[PDB]
């Protein structure tokens, strides 16, 4: 027995259990057709089943038995409004939903660091199926996701709730627990799911996704002079030269006072052209172009182009300064792009856009939990109006982490030419 408070939620629980029975029906046939397809395209494929690209197998899987399992469920609770599946259920839900978001976030953490392994050699050879510590990996993941999802399993029960007269059962986490540890779950539920489902896989999903990006940026910078110097070969010991090589310059560069503001209002694409004008001629040479330095400063590339275009070092070797003039008006690394950089760029594009969709789902759920313990008093008469506010973001919040489930495969359409490829051929089939 345990009544309910007052009158503005109601009208939004009842609004919001249209909304998300859509949602629910939107995300199960979504998920249920791009995890399957997704997990079949990986495996199938010898090229990506042999590196990290199987670890988006198991976040696929992850979410699959989430979809089939919590969301008939959920459906079936909200449209008739009482919990009539029984005790065991009440246990199974909430626990194969913790260890399907278990599996995600260990997931995506795995890949942004089998990428980062991956670009930080040079010339490496796959194997032939699945790598055995991989493997490991992946069984591991499943292991933890699980033993992190006995709680739930242990901690929620049914208990009935007096509804001014109407007794309607509910399958919570009970208040009462049995065990004083699991009664300190209880309290610290919320944070827990913040800490280590949210701040820990963003913050190391952005770190090793900054050290992928800043090895593919010194690989690229690598390639780029080697091609405008006719050729070469890569290695760890020719990067580590000539990396030494790229840092003297800059420090060349940030004490030479008319080089100084133009390379800092450059992005990192365009500071690599300007360091290789500076590798073919001399700090002294590249200093001489002051129209040019100021129309990039002032950011203008299309009348810098135009102004190097009309030089002695434009004259007398046209391919290396049509490159390098390119990379300045467009940014990118078009004018030298091969099947390396092309990879790092399909590698790159891949990896940030699964974690930025996994961080934009689940934002709103944790934003819309910390303004209900610090804006929220049961005291206050104005609480209702402000509880009606809390409860349509905590609404928005759940709907928001759902998707999540069925956002992978469409995300990876939208982005990777190679994934798209893969939907259509398996799809047409
Ligand atoms: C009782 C309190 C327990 C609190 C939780 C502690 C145990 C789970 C944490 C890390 C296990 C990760 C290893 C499992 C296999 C995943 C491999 C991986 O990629 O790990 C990502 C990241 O390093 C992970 O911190
Ligand atoms: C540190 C990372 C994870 C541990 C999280 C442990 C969180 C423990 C919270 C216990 C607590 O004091 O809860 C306060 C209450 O939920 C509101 O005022
Ligand atoms: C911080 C509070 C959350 C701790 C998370 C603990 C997760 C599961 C460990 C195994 C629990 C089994 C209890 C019996």
């Amino acid at each position: 027995i345990s009544p309910p408070p007052c009158q503005g939620p109601i009208e939004i629980k009842e609004t919001f259990k249209y909304i998300n029975t859509v949602v629910s029906c939107l995300v199960f046939v979504l998920g249920i057709i791009g995890n399957s397809t997704l997990l079949y395209i990986i495996y199938k494929n010898k090229c990506m089943r042999n590196g990290p690209n199987i670890l988006i197998a198991s976040l696929a899987l992850g979410d699959l038995l989430h979809i089939v399992i919590a969301i008939p469920i959920n459906v079936y609770k909200l449209l008739a409004e009482d919990w009539p599946f029984g005790a065991e259920m009440c246990k199974l839900v909430p626990f194969i939903q913790k260890a399907s978001v278990g599996i995600t976030v260990l997931s995506l953490c795995a890949l942004s660091i089998d990428r980062y392994r991956a670009v930080a050699s040079w010339s490496r050879i796959k194997g032939i199926g699945v790598p055995k510590w991989t493997a490991v990996e992946i069984v591991l993941i499943w292991v933890v996701s699980v033993v992190l999802a006995v709680p739930e399993a242990i901690g929620f029960d049914i208990i009935t709730m007096d509804y001014k007269g109407s007794y309607l059962r509910i399958c919570l986490l009970h208040p009462v627990q049995k065990t004083a540890f699991m009664q300190f779950y209880a309290t610290a539920k919320d944070w827990w799911l913040f800490s280590f489902y949210f701040c820990l896989p963003l913050a190391i999903t952005a770190f090793f996704y900054t050290l992928m990006t800043c090895e593919m940026l010194r690989k690229n910078i690598f390639e780029m002079l080697r091609i405008d110097e006719g050729g070469g070969s890569g290695g760890d010991e020719a990067e580590k030269l000539f990396n030494q090589d790229v840092d003297a310059a800059v420090r060349g560069i940030l004490r030479n006072a008319k080089l100084k503001p133009v390379y800092d209002s450059l992005d990192a694409v365009r500071r690599a052209a300007l360091i290789n004008m500076v590798f073919q001629m001399g700090e002294t040479g590249v200093a001489g172009f002051t129209n040019s330095l100021r129309m990039l400063q002032q950011k203008r590339w299309d009348e810098a182009a135009v102004n190097l275009a009309k030089s002695r070092w434009y004259n007398q070797t046209p391919n290396r300064a049509k490159r390098v003039i390119t990379t300045f008006r467009t940014g990118t690394w078009d004018a030298y792009l091969n099947d390396h950089l092309k990879q790092r760029r399909e590698v790159a594009k891949t990896v940030f856009c699964l974690v930025l969709v996994f961080a934009l789902c689940w934002l709103p759920l944790h934003l819309a939990r910390i303004l209900k313990l610090t804006l929220y008093n049961q005291n206050d008469p104005n609480r209702c109006e402000l509880l009606s506010f809390l409860l349509v973001l905590d609404y928005i919040g759940i709907n928001m982490a759902s998707l999540n489930s069925c956002a992978n495969p469409i995300a990876l359409y939208l982005v990777s030419k190679r994934f798209k490829n893969a939907f259509k051929s398996a799809l047409c089939c």
